């Protein structure tokens, strides 16, 4: 298990647009193209992300180059963020994915506003700060994958995508 196995499980792999849990247009392993309603400002998004003109449709190799460039991206979104950096250091590897998965999820800005989880988590205070993640909308919202990622930072384990 890795943080792109981890991702591939979570946000699943489809070669036309589609609406995310959100209900926000996305293509293959969670790639966010819009936030507004439009599909024809989606499509061009997409077309901006591939270099070509499609038909709404890419292939595999195209969605996984786009899912390796937004794990990339998350990975730069906290080590470039003051709140997150510290909090990822002081992580081992299977935690960071978590972190990571989170940032890919709901971005940057949005993570680093768990300012009492990264606190505990930063204490290695591993059973509060699961606890205190729970306590979100986006516990409430994805409670299955929420789950997933909080038992990975509980357990510093790989057991929740394990049978999967
Ligand atoms: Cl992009
Ligand atoms: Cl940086
Ligand atoms: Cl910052
Ligand atoms: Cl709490
Ligand atoms: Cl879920
Ligand atoms: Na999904
Ligand atoms: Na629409
Ligand atoms: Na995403």
């Amino acid at each position: 298990m890795n943080i792109f196995e981890m991702l591939r499980i979570d946000e699943g792999l489809r070669l036309k647009i589609y609406k995310d849990t959100e209900g926000y247009y996305h293509i293959g392993i969670g790639h966010l193209l819009t936030k507004s309603p439009s599909l024809n400002a989606a499509k061009s998004e997409l077309d901006k992300a591939i270099g070509r003109n499609t038909n709404g449709v890419i292939t595999k190799d195209e969605a996984e180059k786009l899912f390796n460039q937004d794990v990339d991206a998350a990975v730069r979104g906290i080590l470039r963020n003051a709140k997150l950096k510290p909090v990822y250091d002081s992580l081992d590897a299977v935690r960071r994915a978590a972190l990571i998965n989170m940032v890919f999820q709901m971005g940057e800005t949005g993570v680093a506003g768990f300012t009492n989880s990264l606190r505990m988590l930063q204490q290695k205070r591993w059973d509060e700060a699961a606890v205190n993640l729970a306590k979100s909308r986006w516990y409430n919202q994805t409670p299955n994958r929420a789950k997933r990622v909080i038992t990975t930072f509980r357990t510093g384990t790989w057991d929740a995508y394990k049978n999967l």
